[PDB]
């Protein structure tokens, strides 16, 4: 008696609720600014429609037709093979990812708390940086916000994938998109649109010579697709069995394309309109985003309703981390859908402890040279986990199934896509891949 989604959109809003987060506008948005921007854009869409669609595929593909979780779907689909050490990282990737991706969550609620208490109406005197810097510095704020939002979190995957995840508003995610565009023709206006336009569009291929812009392309790529974390096959898992895989595939990228484009035109103008550096690092859509609501005279309702759509998107993209390790634990060790849920989601919330001190006290602690803890949480499982497990994923499809099993459950038997599909998966995925690892290490 396995979970299936009740009605017949969930599946694709449930998969677009999980691609839609905090990496279209918190991570995309410092990635870009410190990857060169406009070479870097070009760079990462091309990854996305070479190998990002094909995977969001492949991904949807596993799962559906096995019919399990992350690991379990290898191993009814190949058993006794080492395909699985891919959702074997996948599930290590969502338990790494999930840990930061809460903290993160935790200053947007406070954030809004901020509003919503007038706090954040008007300028304070140590300036919007000053308040930013001193309260990511601050060890035991944003550990409350983590905390909330996890258990947020906790509730909605412990209720179910029907009467939760499937059960989510439809409105948000479209609200957001129509703020995330008023917000982009508002920022044209400021005076640094030619400064970001030429910086966001115009590509200077100097920033191209070092091999890390591919390596960080191919991570923004990944990340803000939910591939390489066990998202996808999950998502896809409790699909019955007649639906549109490859339309689903493209709907989900497009529309995340789509919000990630937009977050450049919004944030990129902005940046040079203050004189800000697009290099600042995480926190600059937290610096940035509040000097501009401050510059509207309804900014304070504008910010309100900014960190409730925001914070909703990345809602359902923690929902869809959790859920990865809930589905697992649950088929392994036949714990409870609550008991999984609570377990596993008070431990990633003290596994993002360490990621949250890092801004903090812990900022002179690294892990992997020069890079600390919050850095090399993110690197191991975006820029390692997430490449490496997505191309076992290619090389798994493309050469552990017969051509007829993958058209046939991808249902591209009957299109020239299914051609262009196969391709990516057995050469243009896994060595692009490879080439990028090389070149990076
Ligand atoms: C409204 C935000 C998003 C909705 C989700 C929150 C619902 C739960 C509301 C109760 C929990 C709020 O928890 C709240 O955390 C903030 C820190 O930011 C605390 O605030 C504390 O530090 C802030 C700094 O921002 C000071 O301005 C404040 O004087 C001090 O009390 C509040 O004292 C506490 O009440
Ligand atoms: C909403 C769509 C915005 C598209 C912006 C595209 C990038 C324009 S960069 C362009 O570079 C030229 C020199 O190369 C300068 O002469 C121009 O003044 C400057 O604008
Ligand atoms: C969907 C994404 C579409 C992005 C389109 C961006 C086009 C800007 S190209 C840019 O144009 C300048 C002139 O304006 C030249 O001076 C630059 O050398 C050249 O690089
Ligand atoms: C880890 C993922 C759930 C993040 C999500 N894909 C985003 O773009 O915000
Ligand atoms: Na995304
Ligand atoms: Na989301």
């Amino acid at each position: 008696g396995r979970e299936q989604w009740a009605s017949r959109l969930g599946f694709i809003l449930a998969a677009m609720g999980s691609a839609v987060g905090l990496g279209n506008i918190w991570r995309f948005s410092y990635v870009t600014g410190e990857n060169g921007g406009a070479a870097f854009l070009l760079v990462y869409l091309g990854f996305i429609a070479l190998i990002g669609i094909p995977i969001v595929l492949a991904e949807f593909t596993i799962g559906r037709r096995a019919q399990s979780d992350a690991v379990g779907s290898f191993e009814k689909l190949a058993p006794g093979k080492p395909w699985k050490v891919a959702g074997l990282m996948g599930v290590a990737a969502g338990f790494l990812i999930l840990s930061f991706y809460g903290v993160i969550a935790g200053w947007i609620l406070f954030y809004l708390f901020n509003y919503i208490t007038g706090q954040l109406w008007s300028a304070p005197a140590e300036g919007f940086g000053g308040f930013f810097e001193g309260f990511i510095a601050n060890p035991t704020l944003p550990l409350f916000w983590q905390a909330l939002f996890m258990i947020a979190t906790i509730w909605i995957v412990a209720i179910g994938v029907k009467k939760g995840i499937e059960r989510s508003n439809k409105i948000l995610m479209p609200l957001l998109g129509v703020l995330l565009i008023a917000l982009a023709i508002y920022s044209l206006t400021l005076g640094g649109a030619k400064e970001g336009l030429a910086f966001l569009f115009s590509p200077d291929w100097s920033a191209l010579k070092d091999p890390g812009v591919y390596l960080a392309a191919i991570s923004q790529a990944f990340f803000t697709l939910s591939l390489g974390m066990g998202a996808l096959i999950t998502y896809g898992s409790y699909v019955s069995k007649d639906s549109r895989l490859p339309g689903a595939a493209v709907s989900v990228a497009g529309l995340d394309t789509a919000f990630a484009i937009i977050a450049g035109i919004m944030i990129f103008p902005a940046v040079f309109a203050l004189g800000l550096s697009p290099s600042g690092g995480p926190g600059l859509v937290f610096v940035v985003l509040p000097d501009i609501f401050d510059s509207i005279r309804l900014g304070p309702i504008v910010g309100i309703a900014f960190f409730i759509l925001l914070g909703a998107a990345a809602l359902s993209s923690a929902v869809s981390l959790l859920e990865v390790p809930v589905a697992y634990f649950m088929r392994k060790f036949d714990w409870s859908r609550k008991q999984a849920a609570i377990t596993l989601g008070v431990i990633i919330t003290l596994l993002g402890i360490p990621s949250s001190l890092s801004f903090g006290v812990l900022g002179e602690v690294t892990i992997i040279p020069g890079l600390n803890i919050f850095d090399s949480v993110d690197f191991i499982a975006s820029s390692v986990f997430l490449p490496l497990g997505g191309m076992i994923i290619a090389l798994f499809i493309g050469w552990g199934w017969k051509t007829s099993d993958a058209l046939a459950e991808s249902d591209l038997t009957d299109s020239v896509w299914g051609k262009l599909w196969i391709l990516s998966l057995r050469f243009i995925a896994p060595i692009a891949i490879l080439i990028v690892f090389l070149s990076a290490f």
